[PDB]
């Protein structure tokens, strides 16, 4: 067994967001099979951010979510050889990002690769203006497709002056090796930011997330 | 409350998918609030139809949904005054189909009117060569936006040969009268064809819905 | 022999947009080879529309257009026998509108009978406000597939208070019987309000349109 | 003035399609003020490229595109002070990618670095499959926006059948310092791949384009 009750991990990104270059470094830790975990964050050059955190959020930990016995746990097979996983999030004013992780497990500690590429967020909009203030908690669908597995979430970014943003979620994870697939199911998830200074160049997040079949099934 | 313990409905719809025109006529009923109704349709003209029975429906009920005290029922408060709603379907393949229904209760007995266009299907597609099995469990989210209430579902129909059909829906529920609306949550669904003819000309419809918080809320 | 010099048609429309019904009555002439033709409208019922002209005038004819000897006029040559198009515009903020068409030659006048169905455009939008100052020139992008000839165009709606409003147009042209298919190809489109009363019930149309081959072969 | 008759490039792109990571670094020249430019790349990682290298191709140079004394060329006025460029390619069966370019101007020599990253195609696709033989001769739609320059096309890429694989370019032009805005215009473009070995390691192309009214005007 080489996920352990405890695990910790290292994540580098590197993006560019309408043209503005920046690298993150962080060191996160929890429990694999109680779906929770932390992270600590630390805007590495291109800092201070001139857009909002939360776009940058949810690409900062596919082994940390909690799976029932009957639902094959893909993102947990798929070690030690090694786990990719890519996104495409299309918000509602025309803003697209393309997401692409690598990880790998090195000395019992796992060590996360992201590359991040947003473009066509409008100047005037809610992720150049920093007017967002988290995310909702959200439902993925998941379902097995072309040996790998997939996933889809409507997801939302609350506005200070009130109402929502919406941001479609479309993810593809794929094993290195072609492990177990599950069947169509779903993953909830709530991720919040619980530190963050003035200008969000060092920040903390706590993200849950547990897998379950459908509660009519 | 006019909304009474048992409720009946009548149906018409009147639609068109690549061209070929057609009217459906119906007649439901079920309990509005334990969530769950039936209905029986049958194809008045343009039968038999040339595609998937599957993407007609979740077009045959609002009133339907089980929800708690807690969160407002929207639909159900819409009465007896009016309401309407609308759709689009945006299937994988390219197809696209946009849905616009009219809702008047009359003597105890919904009146349900609808209009449906489906355009930009492939011939060689599951759709127009009638390859679906059923649609898989959902879960929708909805919000709150323009005083009225919108919702996202990302579905799936079952493929004989196996597989899924992705479609993503967009909804947008409009009372009449400006009615008390809720915050963000979801509503689980499933549709299921119990009953059907070889050329699917008189089908009959089982569906159960039940409006929720997000788990970890 | 059946497509002369110059030919008139008759238009009919039942529409719904946001939940608002209407119905248009139409006529209109012009030169087919000539690539040009005009058309007076009048609102029949659900009138004065809450909604931006705009996004109905591309729905009142496909036979206008002019093409040179070494391109094929499929919509010429699907006629006295049939032809049917239908159409999806996808608009920036969210609305969505689905189109269907049934064209037909009865005493030497074509009859276009047009359905048309418009959801999910925002209140404050400048459809719903009718903020449009009508459309741009516009470039269509055409090329065969199963059977039938589909279009893709990139348009605008000049805005009031400056600036543009985008709408993706996805067009497929359908002959009752399958005649002959043209290449990839472009026809170039403008389309102008000449005439309108206060709350546009009654509005005349010019439309000039041309096929071609790209510039570069 | 900077910017002659006759002006050389040197490009080297990062990127990544379905997970595989690839470098490709590459020198290039042509005729600014006439519309037509060369380049030759080389593959320096990752190679072979699992993938059709059509989707690369446009990737590899604004200061290239011919403009009439009455629409200015934004991009050519970008120089010395620099330019960058953003884009998505929507691809038809689901690929989606996002580009983002940084365009400099050093000692007479243009230096572009590009970011790619692709994902969701299919691993049965013409992309993965390397199906895809060449794009058609394509026209850009484009118009000011945010103190930018945005356009919009409508692409192909020829199949080996006899069809076409469609793919939706959105580009966002940007300045360092913001110059002069043109009004709502065309581009039109011909790419050819002109020379390349077997595996697609050392590739050279050629491209024209020259920016016009529409024809109508």
């Amino acid at each position: 067994n080489v996920i352990k009750e405890f695990m910790r991990f290292k994540v580098r990104m590197e993006g560019t967001v309408n043209g503005h270059e920046f690298e993150i470094e962080g060191e996160g830790e929890g429990r694999p099979y109680e779906g929770h975990n932390t992270v600590k964050l630390k805007v590495t050059k291109g800092g201070p951010l001139p857009f909002a955190w939360d776009i940058l959020s949810p690409q900062f930990s596919m082994v940390y979510v909690k799976h029932p016995a009957d639902i094959p746990d893909y993102k947990k097979l798929s070690f030690p050889e090694g786990f990719k996983w890519e996104r495409v999030m299309n918000f509602e004013d025309g803003g697209v990002v393309t997401v692409t992780q690598d990880s790998s497990l090195q000395d019992g500690c796992f060590i996360y690769k992201v590359k991040f590429i947003g473009v066509n967020f409008p100047s005037d909009g809610p992720v150049m203006q920093k007017k967002t203030m988290g995310w909702e908690a959200s439902t993925e669908r998941l379902y097995p497709r072309d040996g790998v597995l997939k996933g889809e979430i409507h997801k939302a970014l609350k506005l200070k002056d009130g109402g929502h943003y919406l941001v479609e979620f479309k993810s593809i994870y794929m094993a290195k090796k072609p492990v177990q697939l599950p069947g169509y199911y779903y993953v909830d998830s709530k991720l919040d930011i619980t530190s963050h200074n003035e200008d969000y160049t060092i920040v903390e997040q706590y993200e849950r997330t547990e897998g379950r079949h459908h509660l009519f099934l």
